[PDB]
């Protein structure tokens, strides 16, 4: 984990010549007091590998922990592996995670959201077992990033975590943990940039190999099974006749085969990697998914289930995207994180946009000047643009994923603020120059007050007048936005997207007068939104906050969480969901 | 300028105006006088109730200003060389009477009462149009304060106003036509003692002019009279007097009758009376010379589609409901409640501690002030003091009166403000102790109102807003508290109020806030502190029920720290109570 860069593989995957084993099931799990990593585990205490801990257990001291946690299990490797590369991967921890073969530290990694292994080849042998002990902290500061300060109660003394987001502060294993094995001479990494000439689709990629054993082939299948194309050489450009062309409702995945034959013709690895072919230009106003204008809709969404809370699960995934189809949503933004890589696979081959999202969420204090030597300086900077480096690397390949988002709802209003975020959308375009770039921004940065908005692709803004300013005023509301939508449409030339528009109800709380909390509220400030955008030809898009109710930090004004939800955290359809179903089947 | 509640008996008599009164709102016609015509609404608004909820919408709901009320009424043919007028037990804020477009009473209480001797404006057997205007804007003087404002794109007009509860107008309470003769009885006033094992009572009646003689007999509850006398005013022993109890009512009946020059009776008065006497010593609460702890709750008038309008039922409901957990007492919060409520506390046995309707006294800009609350304000807040205490005194339930709830008492200016307060409810009734219930923020050092007044009222919700979700820590911030105030002053403390708000059906294991556990726990952890601090006087959750609320991000379509649901269903919490009430 070096600065300036990122060291994660492909995504592990089973082949004629690589080999898979889930490490997923129960662990035992134990809380930091000494040193455990060095003997085997005390506990009755089991937690599943991929959930977060927090709500597992119904424990009030689990629950509240702060600090590390410890995750252990044995682990055997199979003694059909020597002569084979293997190790230990693990596709996120909590936030801080920590990996022991036995009481050794093989690898320490600060991003919570994206994966990080270690090769643990020269370190065990095929045959032998060991003692997997990973740890887990939950601890933010000003330099992580999502930012935050552990604190202590004057009078009880207890560990208490801040932070400036919505979302609970979930901690753990959250997502699957692997061990695999890879040949000596392999594929370490691929990169895909998909283009259309006229009605001919060229691809160009770029493989990395371990060593200089051999060389390079890559076929490029369609969705029937017949290669359409072949190439040699760790990289050029494949020119495919007549392409079928991803489309964000229409799905067509080429499946682009990466193998690295041996001196002779024979295969020593390979690697099955899926892309679409599409491009994406901002011209303007305008918002353009294969040369056709694009308008998005859709929601933010948030990796969070009930027990599990953080952590991904299968048959949600599957259930969220048919309610996405169900009510005609094309897109999505995955908010102020990244989401489990296999929702990004499943929304390519489901045809939805994404609007992939680094984890900087909070980056102001007003929900104190947010940027300075104490809260957010450079050593700050340094983490967000380290997460940016390892989402992209991460992701870079995905043709649902359409556009980045730097930040959500950073303090873009103040002073220090353009210094901060100057080099960020510039490495982004820098290490991808195919997609555009974006934040989302807050509503106290208005179009006038915001000094940031002018370095990025898109504008993206975060609005709840009928919510926050005009409390349940609409009409004095649909002032206050069209206000704002024309000081940006007129300032900028660039397209709108709402990120956020939303407002709190509970499930069955009716009123045939207006007021918020109730179903019909959230219809009616949903709907005259819609007939404002609507009056903007500048508007490239629409996300309702949020897809579903979902679980946040202890507060006053949070029952139980937010629920800004459309479908409950159990899923079930409120009005809202029936409006935006009508609203976006119906028209373009 | 009020009277005793009007009552038919031998001599008076008495109509409900209660019902469907055609109702208009003012706008900016041509009409600007609209109680000299017939009104333009085809709309009937019912009066017990109170309006914004009634018709389902909105202008009407959110309406800033005057609304008219408006209906035919028969003075009876028999009420002639009698003396009759026109009263309302109360009014949103400001109400106007007008009897065939003869503006005949105006009145800024909100929540007393006030009437019109019509007896010379229209004959006795023939028919008027009665129409009364009521206007629902508050202001820096008004009561409970706030200022009406313009939202700036729309134009729409908009009330601000500081307290909890939604700002509910209308005629709230009933309305009468009644009938008292030439030589009335105006006021009447008790005041009991103990002496041993005898009660003794001083009744002191003030009729219209001075002829004929005043006559009183008192009788128990089984028929028989138990002490007479003579005179405008006297005082009565009853031997072995039947003692109104906070667990036990018992209410002598007093017939004040004005005699004449014969043995005839030309006016007649029947007022129940509890004896009991109120005494605070030292820490403590003694309710007939024994130590006392409140029980119950805050309170709202809040219901359904009526509003703050008052509601036998629900009233009689609301009461089996105290009994059924175990509650003794209650407070009329933010507002003196209907007359009638008061009356049935006594024949329940409930006690009660009166507040005026003086909430919002704080901006948190500086509160105290020639701007926000003067002299002038505080001229009003005397005038509901007056008029609540007018109005109950004779009450056995009402125990002490409650200045105001959360002001400012931590500011500068809250001295020179209240000061003359307590003072005068002292002077106006010497027989129970007088208090107000004191902010969070009202630290035990902050404060600077408490040593004026005889008990301390308090409201902390640490557990909600300063340890929120913390209940281990916002054990110690409240014992930190209690030490405090008991450390610094001699005098009984009551939490008025206190407790989180709660979803019904909402449920959790851990510690999690709107679920019905976290209340119960938090409601539970400061019973626990309570039980260690020997000052304490009582105990009154805030709320009994959930009720309305101006519209906020932060209210759930109104508050929900209630302990029943709005249509009174029992929250876990309810259990709680009702187990720790009845046992101990």
């Amino acid at each position: 984990a070096a600065q300036g860069s990122a060291g994660s593989m492909l995504k592990p995957q089973q082949t004629t010549t690589r080999d898979l084993i889930s490490l997923d099931g129960l662990w035992k799990f134990a809380l930091a007091s000494t040193q455990p990593w060095t003997s085997q585990l005390k506990t009755s205490l089991e937690c599943p590998v991929p959930a977060s801990y927090n709500d597992i257990f119904a424990d009030s001291k689990i629950h509240d922990h702060v600090g590390w946690v410890y995750y252990q299990r044995d682990v055997i490797v199979p003694k059909g592996w020597s002569e084979e590369r293997y190790l230990v991967r693990c596709e996120a921890a909590t936030h801080h995670g920590r990996i022991y073969v036995n009481g050794n530290l093989v690898a320490d990694h600060v991003g919570g959201y994206t994966p990080f292994e270690a090769d643990i080849t020269d370190l065990v042998a095929a045959g032998e077992q060991f003692r997997l002990t990973i740890a887990v902290d939950n601890e933010l500061t000003y330099q992580t990033i999502p930012p935050g300060k552990v604190e202590i109660l004057e009078a009880t003394g207890k560990k208490v975590q801040t932070y400036q987001h919505d979302f609970y502060n979930y901690a753990g294993l959250a997502r699957s943990v692997w061990l695999y094995s890879v040949p000596q001479q392999h594929i370490q990494d691929i990169t895909v940039r998909t283009d259309v000439q006229g009605t001919t689709g060229l691809i160009d990629y770029n493989v990395v190999a371990s060593t200089t054993q051999g060389t390079i082939q890559v076929a490029v299948i369609d969705e029937d099974g017949t290669t359409v194309a072949t190439s040699s050489g760790s990289n050029g450009t494949i020119h495919i006749p007549s392409v079928h062309l991803w489309q964000p409702g229409a799905a067509y995945l080429y499946q682009l085969h990466a193998s690295i034959i041996d001196s002779s013709k024979k295969t020593i690895d390979t690697y099955k990697l899926a892309t679409g072919i599409r491009t994406v230009k901002v011209q303007g106003t305008q918002f353009l998914i294969n040369d056709k204008p694009f308008y998005f809709t859709g929601f933010g969404k948030h990796e969070d289930t009930n027990i599990r809370g953080k952590g991904h699960d299968d048959a949600y995934m599957v259930h969220d995207f048919q309610l996405l189809h169900w009510m005609g949503a094309n897109s999505f933004r995955t908010s102020h994180y990244p989401y489990a890589e296999e929702v990004m696979e499943y929304a390519d081959r489901q045809g939805i946009v994404v609007i992939d999202e680094t984890p900087a969420v909070g980056l102001a204090f007003s929900i104190p000047a947010t940027f300075s030597p104490d809260r957010i300086n450079n050593k700050t900077r340094e983490a967000h643009a380290q997460a940016i480096r390892e989402l992209i690397h991460r992701d870079k390949n995905h043709p649902s994923v359409v556009m980045w988002s730097i930040a959500n709802e950073p303090a873009s209003n103040e002073d220090g603020a353009r210094e901060y975020f100057a080099p960020l959308p510039k490495l982004a375009r820098q290490l991808d120059p195919t997609r555009p770039v974006t934040f989302a921004n807050v509503g106290l940065a208005t179009y006038k007050a915001d000094r940031i908005a002018d370095l990025f692709d898109v504008l993206c803004l975060n609005r709840y007048f009928g919510w926050y300013t005009q409390t349940a005023e609409l009409d004095e509301a649909e002032a206050a936005l069209e206000e704002e939508l024309r000081g940006w449409t007129e300032k900028y030339d660039k397209p709108i997207v709402m990120t956020e528009y939303g407002a709190d109800t509970v499930a069955g709380l009716h009123s045939v007068m207006v007021t918020p909390w109730s179903e019909e509220f959230q219809v009616e400030m949903l709907d005259m939104y819609h007939r404002v955008f609507d009056r903007f030809e500048a508007m490239a898009g629409e996300q309702v906050w949020n897809f579903a109710d979902f679980q946040t930090a202890v507060g006053v004004s949070r029952v139980d969480g937010n629920k800004k939800g459309v479908f409950t955290r159990d899923r079930k359809p409120k009005a809202a969901a029936h409006l935006l179903r009508k609203r976006w089947t119906n028209l373009h």
